[PDB]
């Protein structure tokens, strides 16, 4: 098994069946992708010279789908999407040791966007270093130049521009602040809208590489934007809409993609309030 398509139609009775007997269909459900990708090696992540490089021990890159860098080690997955199969590249959130490989990535990876569904610290929990720099003010980051042009906060995200010189790209951050970790946000609308505009940007960013996105280990928050990225797509687009397909598929790309059975049902009451809306 292997996506589980659902007609537009049947999506509401369909999420209701899934949800009678306190949840016992979704809780099946979910555990059917427990094993997907499970076959595979983590080998380079677990070298010793790369030990500091992992945020989480457990947490790591199989060798088959792993970004590498141009000492090639960065704790990062790439990721198909309902359009390309290089669509995302999926990391950790970058620790202070880690954070000029990850620009590096950017950097060589042609990315134009980046999303981050993490705060730095959530509660005190250290979660993501602060791998941008705090103000206006240029920092370097290895051989690399960058200056935030550029901070737009609102009430759930903040966007940032930033201007890296290299060996002349704007780079869009977008940053959802308030999606706890191992939860979901406190509304399926919230993200449902940020979605929608990172989307449109990536629409408008001819010529970029892969997307970027992390959180804290880069699985569970990670792999729900990216689902619901993917499905809010088929939405427009199709008569059908494949959640176990989707999380199913990014499984088979990086470890626990979609974290939580509860990250699960946020992507299924995504798609009913979408549908219930229209
Ligand atoms: C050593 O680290 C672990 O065991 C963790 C988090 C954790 C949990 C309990 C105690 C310590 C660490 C890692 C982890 C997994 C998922 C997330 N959430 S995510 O940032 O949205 O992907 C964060 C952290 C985990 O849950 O692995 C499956």
């Amino acid at each position: 098994k292997t996506s589980c398509p659902i007609k537009i139609n049947q999506f509401e009775g369909h999420f209701m069946k899934l949800q009678a007997d306190s949840n016992y269909l979704l809780s099946k459900e979910y555990e059917e992708l427990k094993d997907v990708g499970r076959n595979q090696s983590c080998d380079i992540a677990l070298l010793p010279e790369n030990r500091g490089k992992n945020r989480y021990n457990n947490i790591l890159p199989y060798d088959a789908t792993r970004v590498k860098l141009s000492s090639d080690y960065i704790n990062a997955s790439y990721i198909p999407g309902n359009n390309f199969r290089r669509e995302y590249i999926v990391t950790q959130g970058p620790l202070p040791g880690t954070k000029d490989d990850f620009w590096k990535m950017v950097w060589e990876q042609n990315v134009h966007n980046i999303v981050m569904v993490t705060q730095c610290v959530e509660k005190g929990r250290v979660k993501c270093d602060h791998y941008w720099p705090a103000d206006q003010d240029s920092l370097y980051y290895g051989d690399l130049i960058l200056q935030m042009l550029s901070e737009s906060v609102l009430p759930e995200w903040t966007i940032r521009e930033f201007k890296i010189c290299g060996e002349h790209r704007l780079i869009r951050h977008f940053h959802y602040t308030v999606w706890p970790d191992h939860g979901v946000p406190e509304t399926t609308q919230s993200l449902i809208q940020f979605v929608r505009t990172v989307r449109d940007y990536i629409n408008r960013s001819p010529g970029a590489g892969p997307t970027v996105v992390h959180c804290s280990a880069g699985v569970g928050r990670t792999g729900t934007f990216i689902a619901l990225d993917r499905i809010l797509q088929q939405l427009d687009s199709k008569d059908s809409v494949d959640i176990y397909g989707a999380v199913h598929d990014l499984r088979l790309h990086r470890v626990h993609m979609v974290q939580t059975e509860c990250q699960y049902v946020y992507l299924h009451q995504c798609v009913r309030d979408v549908l219930r809306a229209r």
